[PDB]
Order: structure tokens, then sequence, then C-alpha cells
């Protein structure tokens, strides 16, 4: 799974996953990666990308988490490949 520790770390998105948070009404600069998680969750749900016939999917093909995240789609179960994909979308904040 991935350690509280990491849940907890402090990290900057880059301006165009900024971008995508605060289209769902995020309104900070700094987050925990479990507050991008948050915000990622009400995105993928408001552009409507989990697959109907298998829930686990996110499919981001045709949308700007695609582009960011640099594949078709990913799987809700796979944290440590979804927090490699985020993290080369920000800025890790020492301490
Ligand atoms: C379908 N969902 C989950 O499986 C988890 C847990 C999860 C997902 C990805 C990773 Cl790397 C770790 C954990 C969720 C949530 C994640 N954080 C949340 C907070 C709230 Cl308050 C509600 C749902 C969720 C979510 O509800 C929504 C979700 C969030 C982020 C991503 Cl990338 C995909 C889906």
């Amino acid at each position: 799974q991935i350690p509280a520790s990491e849940q907890e770390t402090l990290v900057r998105p880059k301006p165009l996953l900024l971008k995508l948070l605060k289209s769902v009404g995020a309104q900070k600069d700094t987050y925990t990666m479990k507050e991008v998680l948050f915000y990622l969750g009400q995105y993928i749900m408001t552009k409507r990308l989990y697959d109907e016939k298998q829930q686990h999917i996110v499919y981001c093909s045709n949308d700007l988490l695609g582009d960011l995240f640099g594949v078709p789609s990913f799987s809700v179960k796979e944290h440590r490949k979804i927090y490699t994909m985020i993290y080369r979308n920000l800025v890790v904040v020492n301490q």
C-alpha cells in the first residue's frame, strides 16, 4: 500500500495539475498527497472517467488527466503507479 508518512507528503502541483485541481474547487497551492487524491477523485467523478463495465478503471485517454499522467487508463487499485504519475506533475516540499 502507501505508507502513512508518504500520504502526508507536502507537495506543490505544477501549473497544469494545479489548474485541474482548481477546476473542481481546490483553493490552495500546497497540498498533502492525501488532499491531491481527494480532488483527483472529484475530478474523475465529475468528468465521468470511470469505465461503466469495469469500475476500478479510470479511462483518461481523451482527457487532460491522460496527458498529465501519460497513460490512456489506470486502475484505482494501483496506488504506487498513481503516486508515480502524480509526482511527475509536482514538486515535493521539503519537510
Ligand atoms: C475510487 N476511489 C478510490 O479508490 C480512492 C482511494 C485511493 C485512490 C487512489 C490512491 Cl493512489 C489511493 C487511494 C478514492 C479516494 C482517495 N481519497 C479519497 C478521499 C475521499 Cl474524502 C473520498 C474518496 C477518496 C476514490 O474514492 C476516488 C479516487 C481518488 C483518486 C484517484 Cl487517482 C482515483 C479515485
